[PDB]
């Protein structure tokens, strides 16, 4: 089948290539992929960020459908719509399983990247790891929140705000657009957008955020503490690549306030010791979601409390797409249709 | 009244003057004192680094006997043993004083900064504000834990460690010791203890400190994660100046662990984004705490579970000990002692 991955020399890039799968195991199922949306994490698996992974089928935001299930497989049947996430497998039984961390499993397995991910005809999952998509949720849609979706309900669950706190979102990219919708429409919060591109900023407005910034047109944190009553917000979640944005998100935290990074930009930041000691501000990474999480995040897909802006792309399109990311032209996600 | 101020021009030095207290309003007490620590912040405020405090009382360490009470005073009586802490008071209704989180009150007036503190014969305090100190607790040792204490105590407290928890403190000396102590005696951590000094490694070695780990030999984030079984501690204290003790303490994190900054860092400290998010890690710090973490740690004082390095001055060595303090020369505390009898 046809597939998209690795290159012998990771310089950023896929190379689509024809592909055939094992057979399953016996907790294993098969899937005639869908969709699988382009996420940023792919790029740098690709340019060899985490190592070299030559030949690794990339994506990590898969919608399928089952065709055959191993003999031990009791969770799914044939025809099951389900979900090929970051968050592969689990060991199941060490402390990060067992004690509702699991994405931070030492032996996790992370599709399209130390596993076969989701962006080819045919996908292997693990049966009880791979989400069901609910009914109602249009599997496009699904694609999104198989990662971006999760991956920032879940910080936005991290950064503890409660509804009618302020809450300011760096990046109104793929995954900050959607963090807008789930923290205005789920969890009741007022909403900052910041990002460097106006297009962007005007899209967020639409779906959900109060107020937007350009932060290329004035200072961020300045306005933020204006907004606000000059103390600033009650959390930041950075969904920008730009070391920048997280410094100005620490920096417009009133005290007691939570930074969740959720953005890989391969930097180091800045860290205001000073603001963590004088004001109580803490600083966190959040790691996409556990399969709990995931299915909280498509159950609000399903009931139309967030909806992901997505645009449908041809497989041999994967490298234009790739420059397109890079080139920050792309609103919500672009999705490799299958069908 | 004999009291320590800030200088005219802001020198790092204390003049020592007779000043007269106004009245005491009705919800207020005065307090004849008993003994005040001298910190490291003194010496910033003196410095004029926070600003210009000219004639501002320094001291933020102070244990007093109530000697009057206003009129409205229910909570304390003349003869009570009470403190004069950083965290001097709050206005009593904002979001901070009324969640629980009284520190980070934006109208906080801090005793030796923004408000008279406990470095003179006498001080005024806001009666409800005071917190008592526990009669089995040795008053010189309470100086000490209105500070140094409650910090390391209330830090701990933050980082989430749990017992059976192996926790690492950075810097074995200083805050170090006392935040050792409760670690170990208090919330039942497994402790590491990290310095580049053998001599403070062994002392914290024998106040409960399972592991001590040189920095000047080996590389503390390696050992620390082959003690811990590969994945390091939940949670790491920092109460050493050196940046690369703050990269040191992220770096030996389990995932989802918690670096809890006590002291800061002499150039600017850096986190590496994608390590804290595929870890998960929480970088936070304390600084103090409310009246109530200050009651339970003036208890854990009282019940013998920690024991602060202390000992006394008189008042008139009060620049004598600043100069001990710049050439790093003072173990634990320097206590000012006002007492006759
Ligand atoms: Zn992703
Ligand atoms: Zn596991
Ligand atoms: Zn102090
Ligand atoms: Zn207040």
């Amino acid at each position: 089948m046809k597939a998209a991955v690795v290159r012998h020399n990771p310089d950023g890039y896929a190379d689509l290539v024809e592909k055939e799968l094992r057979a399953i195991k016996p907790n294993e199922a098969l899937l005639d992929m869908e969709y699988c949306g382009v996420c940023h994490t792919d790029l740098h698996v690709a340019a060899g960020d985490y190592g070299n992974k030559a030949g690794t089928v990339l994506g990590h935001e898969g919608i399928g459908i089952v065709k055959e299930i191993g003999a031990d497989v009791s969770s799914l049947q044939v025809g099951d719509r389900v979900s090929v996430a970051w968050f592969f497998e689990g060991c199941g039984h060490c402390e990060y399983c067992v004690s509702g961390n699991e994405t931070f499993c030492r032996e996790v397995k992370n599709a399209g990247y130390s596993v076969d991910g989701g962006m080819a005809e045919e996908a292997i999952v693990v049966a009880d790891y791979a989400v069901k998509v609910p009914d109602g949720l249009d599997p496009i849609e699904a694609s999104s929140i198989t990662c971006a979706g999760v991956t920032t309900y879940k910080a936005i669950k991290v950064s503890g705000v409660k509804p009618g706190d302020w809450q300011v979102i760096f990046g109104a990219g793929g995954l900050g657009n959607l963090a807008i919708q789930y923290a205005k429409n789920v969890f009741g919060a007022k909403v900052i957008a910041v990002d460097i591109n106006q297009d962007k900023l005007n899209l967020a407005k639409k779906i959900g955020a109060d107020v937007i910034i350009n932060s290329g047109d004035v200072n961020p944190v300045d306005e933020i503490k204006k907004i606000t009553g000059g103390l600033g917000v009650q959390s930041a979640i950075v969904c920008a690549v730009a070391r920048i944005a997280f410094e100005q998100a620490v920096a417009s935290l009133k005290p007691m306030g939570k930074m969740v990074a959720v953005a890989l930009p391969n930097t180091e930041m800045t860290l205001s010791v000073p603001t963590v000691v004088f004001d109580g501000v803490e600083v966190a990474g959040s790691l996409v979601g556990t399969r709990l999480d995931l299915a909280e995040a498509f159950q609000f897909g399903a009931e139309g409390k967030v909806k992901p802006i997505v645009a449908t792309r041809k497989l041999e399109e994967i490298n234009d797409i790739i420059d397109e990311m890079k080139a920050g032209k792309i609103e919500g996600r672009m999705v490799i249709d299958f069908t």
